[PDB]
């Protein structure tokens, strides 16, 4: 796909960058025990390269991972958009997607609580088109000029740069409580959507209203929703924290492995479509990026399939260097006057100058389009092209008037939706139509199941208890109280403040479909889910049991890890390196019951893996018939939902696989009365 | 100080642009109240352009780290051994800035990764800035600087998928170690508790290389720098470090920040081993070889002065992120040696600042400026902050009367190369045969550790090598480990189900050396700043009473006390939900809380007990004050397990436990 | 000078932009281009670019960051820094504000206003306002440039445009390039004039201080250097910058003929003691006379001081009665007359006109 730019080093002698054969293992010295010589060009070229390997990390979404794939259209969408990539049933377009967290630096953990990026480039036959989205459909703020305020507040305090990848500190909650627009996204981030089980188990949203524009100039208002075919799933917070330490690379590894195993993730690329006349018809302003359109008002239309099926060859060249822009737009799509979107258009063209160090960043392989380029852009640091046209100005006669202007009527030009207008004073004023910051956060909260509501309350209790300023904590309660008095009381209880009196102005009992993770039902597929089989080398029969289970589990596309004290044929991991965060379900073979002290692993390790998996809600069980020794030691009830005990390997697996699809047994978590 | 002059106060005043025009920055300028944003909105673009350009490349190595300001005070007039001005008088004070770091992780990676740690110290002397860019381990992995990109590529994440972060626990790292046997000495150090220090304050600093001290008369001696912690040496255990990485990625930078804010700034004795030039090969190895220590039995330490860190930075980016260290920042009285690792570093640190700063005037950043006048003919360059009055910046000149004047051994206190230094022989890209013993000193190190310390090192290797996929790499690893110690090769092999190769006794020996063991270094000389978690409950007025009494008795001894309960209130610092054993050096349960150890919506199931059990398992002093020990399966007569009804008696015993720091009898040993 | 980074976006309360689409886009370019020049975002911190008042904002970090900011809560709105810095606007803190009467209305368009369509009447207004010799110079500048254009089509296209401003300009330019001018197109022709755009018609200079006078002298004759010295004294009194030129340097001589040129002077005087100069290994053949002749041809005041002028003036083919040509024995009288010529500046009667 980028094959043309690949460099192979599987054979050959070492050369400099100018193809002179050299060595690179010993410096040139004046005598065998002498000083190194300035004339050693082999040394200096290699070290200068190394000294300059790093580029600035992205200002936000610095931590992330990418893959290549394909988008396939389900129809000819000409009747709603001129977009070429959408113009025929089965039309294919290459894509590259990068997923990310938002706040943390390079190297911070995948499993921080955060808003996640989901940025998709379509390399279309009429230019690159990017949709730079998040896993949450609403943003914290209503005007792009506020972005540095939001980001400074959630990033580490700038005197000591603490804490990494976390909103659990005074400045973040000061901002949230002073800027009430933040409530909706905050409720999403405090739900399971802040800690997704993988990039493959979350959705993607454009967030803003955009326009679809037909060739006749007519337009409709749209929202992009990329709906996961893997299902929605989250971690529990206590599991996310341990995973952040045991495997900071958990999400990138999950994606890489799914692709390598021929299980590339899929999404249906969808839109909600509404008329221009419906911009203020739903009880809020479609220009407001803190609002969703409830699906009860506008259903999803499926446009096509997005599948990721090829991993990069070089992470730096491809994933690190990919430079997304919402200004990478194509004919058939247009912007709206959403003031958050409007300012983004400036930022993403500017910020690539910082990353790339020069203006020719669209020339890097990963950023190039797959069609020819005809324009009068010239020179600049790192210019890779050798332009033939020696008259790069318009209008010209000396290059016969080429390149030609493209527009609505010639050359398939981009064109602004011609029905768009502006009126009124030039103002730095917020539309009063944006003023209701609380009804939709309540809508979201109402739409979660009871244990889901508890999890969200518990995330807030956790974070807010770490805020040192008692004035900030009180201001936080003030805002939460406007969304829900009950939320405010329950959060308050953990921080030993009293909630303020109920303020019912924005309270309501409406709900909306499709936002709950717990309520979204069993996963539609269990392929790629991870099963840890805890065994022992003490008993050759435990290994036999583990081997039998492996065969039966692998046949259904599960990733099986057999754990024992030491490695040997059939054993993948030792106890010392194993952890419950490594598995979606845990099985003990009954031949290993005795393990439930050694110099080979920490004290209590085999039992702790089982107890953790249980307490985090995972399917757990014992295969073989003798289960009471293990279940009693773990304090797990044999009759529990998501707890399995069978002698029959086949029967055990049948029941256990139903549990992997349920994914989490929410009845193991306590609820406020 | 260049820093005070550049401080900007924003505690009052109206918002302005960068050119002083009062503005607003909260709403974009639009054509109509629901209209599109205007290009003419200069307020928007200046603010967003700044934000868009806030980041700079992280350091190519040691990207994760944290700094503090302080002072160095000389103990003596050291003129008898060096011309260095900062060492020329008893009591002479020089400002310092120190940055500590890991090595392999990117700038947002965890402090408690297993790794070699940086300890870089700038002395802003009255004869120029002098940097000692050191590590917490006295030896390095490689013998020639040209190999640095090989080492670093091999330990950093695999370049197709950028996995794993901040870890040597992957095939490429062990492939490099096993193919490049010089790595063994540092590998052994990094696999010991020195790979996971308890804090920046509980580790030493080493210059690693042999340097020269040069007197004004031109004579020279060979030296090694050793910064010796006054806080004592202490490590984490690996299972604890892993949890900590997740629970608090900022643990070391927080520990340092807090110690300084509380008036407990950390201290080191700055020391040297000093030997004659004639002893370059007298100790059984070559002093030019950065993989070798001089055992303290052959050369004792001389204490030169006190380093104390006592002020945190004002802006982390401006000071910590932008500090640009160089071993090329050298002063009269100090010289280089022909160590091929040191030699190449001189080039790299001047060059790499161009990448970080984006231009050549990086020495003009306030944190990089000297504390004396600059007189030279360097001109122009992006970001030039000076206005030079000398319009004849060339030498030799008459039109500026010959200024600036040349400085040298006999004029202007110039730097000069040690005049006894020579070179002889062919111009070669050959390794000295004197560098060839890659295994005897790793064995010396291993021999010098205590039995449980040796067990911890074995277990670290068992952990990492079991994650290497390649059977071929694992076998090559055992081959090298076997050349250091057959017993190590056997014990590591047991974990990975391979057979160790037969004993090869070429480099085996039984010698030991003082000062390298953490466990063996005795109780900590101070317990100030150490953290005690008191596990209490709100459901008992007795529980919060017992907690409050303990707090008084522990706090007056300088300990940092965290009372933990179900919910916050007066006297309670942390909820169970946010608490973890990694947050404490000792854990105390008040007996009034015993019911919690037997479900709540306010914390995860079994959290109170898990804290106590984890703390015990990790070797910490633990106690019950006033079935808790039963519930935890903690033996009441265990060393570092305390059970008293008396508050004063409990605290006295417990604080001895804190000094002992770890109770190593709780860890299983290979037979 | 090299590092000063100007921006029309550096605006202050009391001034605002207009919807001139050239101005509008400049606002973007000048903020962006300093990133290229400075290589980083902190260019306003260079000394030449700093303001002379305090800066209070939440811009942070970036390569080359010279400030150490004390405020550790750089976001708005905040309570942890007591809401500082405060927002400035029309009603508080002397904020900049957009003129509140400004509006926009209509479609979002990439269209040119038809009010911009007359490209030719004002060029003709300007041309009409120049003096006859000034018009000739402009025609001569176009004849020079267009003659160097290789494309005959481009040259034809150039005459089509020029012709829309002035048929006479097109005809006169066409003449130099051996093309015919297209037929008169009178849509935008007119006879109107405007004040203050002509150089030639703006009258004598209001001051001659700093103007340059080259005195051509010789070392052969002690009398020539004495004349040059007296002239120097009288001319320096009036703030003129005097250069005495001779074959070689010595006390009172500033420049050799080898390095001297008429372009170095606003007026040129030969002292009559130097008449014989008007071959040496010391300067190119004919250099002294060439300086005088060039000065005359380019319109400058020129003269001979000392009483004997005919030898020099005849050698130069310069008429003794010409305007801007001076000859007096009296230093005082010479200087008085010559200084009038320096204020006149250029004697435009020396240039040929199209007929
Ligand atoms: C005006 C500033 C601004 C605002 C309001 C936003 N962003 Fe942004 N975003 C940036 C300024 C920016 C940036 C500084 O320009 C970044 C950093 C690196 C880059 O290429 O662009 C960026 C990066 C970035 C990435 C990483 C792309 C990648 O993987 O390389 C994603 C997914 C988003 N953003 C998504 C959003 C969404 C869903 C927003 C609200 C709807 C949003 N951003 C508002
Ligand atoms: C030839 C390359 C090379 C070699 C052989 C070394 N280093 Fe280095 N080191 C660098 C090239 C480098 C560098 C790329 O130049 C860095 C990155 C950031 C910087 O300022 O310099 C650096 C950074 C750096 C830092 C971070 C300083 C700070 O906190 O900002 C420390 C502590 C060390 N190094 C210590 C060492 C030690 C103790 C070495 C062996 C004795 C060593 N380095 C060998
Ligand atoms: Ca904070
Ligand atoms: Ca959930
Ligand atoms: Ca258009
Ligand atoms: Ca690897
Ligand atoms: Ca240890
Ligand atoms: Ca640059």
């Amino acid at each position: 796909p980028l094959a043309a730019y690949e460099v192979d080093d599987s054979t050959g002698y070492l050369t400099s960058d100018v193809g002179g054969p050299i060595q690179d293992q010993t410096s040139l010295k004046a005598g065998i025990r002498g000083p190194t010589l300035l004339e050693d060009f082999m040394f200096r070229q290699k070290i200068q390269h190394f000294d300059h390997e790093r580029v600035p990390e992205r200002a936000v979404h610095a931590r992330g991972a990418g893959a290549h794939g394909t988008f396939t259209s389900y129809a000819d969408w000409s009747n709603i958009t001129a977009a070429s990539f959408l113009n025929a049933t089965g039309k294919q377009t290459p894509v590259f997607v990068r997923f990310s967290t938002t706040a943390g630096s390079r190297g911070s953990a995948d499993t921080a609580r955060d808003v996640h990026g989901f940025a998709t480039r379509f390399y279309t036959d009429e230019g690159n088109f990017d949709i730079v989205g998040n896993n949450i459909p609403v943003f914290f703020i209503q005007d792009a000029i506020q972005f540095p305020d939001l980001i400074h507040s959630v990033k580490p305090r700038p005197d000591n740069e603490i804490p990494q990848a976390a909103t659990a500190h005074d400045s973040a909650w000061d901002f949230f409580s002073q800027q009430p627009s933040t409530m909706h996204t905050l409720f999403w981030a405090m739900s399971g959507h802040g800690i997704p089980r993988s990039y493959r188990h979350m959705d993607g949203f454009g967030v803003h209203t955009f326009r679809f524009v037909k060739d006749d100039g007519s337009s409709k208002l749209i929202k992009w929703h990329f709906k996961s075919r893997q299902g929605k799933a989250s971690l529990v917070w206590e599991e996310a924290q341990v995973l952040s330490g045991k495997n900071a690379d958990f999400h990138r590894q999950d994606l890489w492995d799914a692709i390598e195993s021929g299980n590339g993730p899929e999404w249906d690329v969808c839109v909600q479509i509404v008329d221009e006349s419906q911009a203020q018809a739903f009880g809020f302003d479609l220009l407001d990026p803190t609002k969703i359109i409830p699906e009860e008002y506008a259903p999803l239309t499926k446009l096509g399939l997005l599948k990721l099926d090829r991993n990069p060859t070089n992470y730096f060249a491809e994933t690190e260097q990919v430079m997304f822009q919402p200004g990478h737009i194509v004919r058939g799509i247009d912007f709206t006057e959403d003031p958050l979107l409007q300012g983004r258009l400036f930022s993403y063209l500017d910020t690539q100058l910082n990353r790339n160090g020069g203006p020719n960043f669209e020339q890097l392989p990963i950023n190039m389009p797959r069609v020819p380029i005809h324009n009068n852009n010239r020179d600049g640091a790192g210019q890779m092209f050798i332009h033939r046209n020696k008259y790069p100005y318009t209008p010209n006669t000396l290059n016969s008037g080429y390149p030609r202007q493209a527009n609505q009527n010639a050359g398939r030009g981009f064109f602004t939706a011609p029905g768009r207008t502006a009126s009124g004073a030039l103002v730095r004023e917020v539309s009063p139509t944006f003023n209701d910051h609380w009804s939709q956060p309540r809508l979201f909260f109402n739409s979660l199941t009871p244990v889901e509501q508890q999890f969200l309350v518990n995330a807030m209790r956790f974070e807010i208890s770490l805020v040192k300023s008692e004035e900030v904590k009180k201001n936080v309660l003030t805002q939460l109280n406007r969304v829900s008095h009950d939320v405010a009381v329950r959060v308050a209880a953990a921080i030993g403040l009293g909630a303020p009196d109920a303020d019912d102005t924005y309270y309501h009992n409406n709900k909306t479909a499709g936002v709950s993770i717990v309520g979204s039902g069993p996963l539609p597929t269990i392929k790629t889910l991870r099963v840890g089989i805890l065994a022992t080398t003490s008993e050759s029969s435990a290994l036999d049991q583990a081997a039998q289970l492996r065969t039966r589990l692998e046949k259904d596309g599960l990733v099986v890890t057999v754990v024992a004290e030491t490695l040997r044929e059939g054993v993948d991991q030792t106890y010392s390196t194993a952890d419950a965060t490594g598995f979606d379900g845990v099985v003990v073979v009954d031949g290993a019951a005795a393990l439930f002290s050694s110099p080979l692993f920490p004290t209590g390790r085999p039992l702790q893996i089982f107890v953790d998996a249980y307490r985090w809600g995972k399917p757990v069980g014992v295969c073989g018939g003798k289960s009471s020794e293990v279940l009693d030691a773990a304090d797990v009830p044999e009759d529990g939902d998501g707890v399995y005990s069978e002698e029959s390997v086949d029967m055990f697996v049948e029941e256990f696989e139903k549990g992997l699809a349920t994914f989490r047994f929410t009845d193991r978590f306590a609820l406020d009365s």
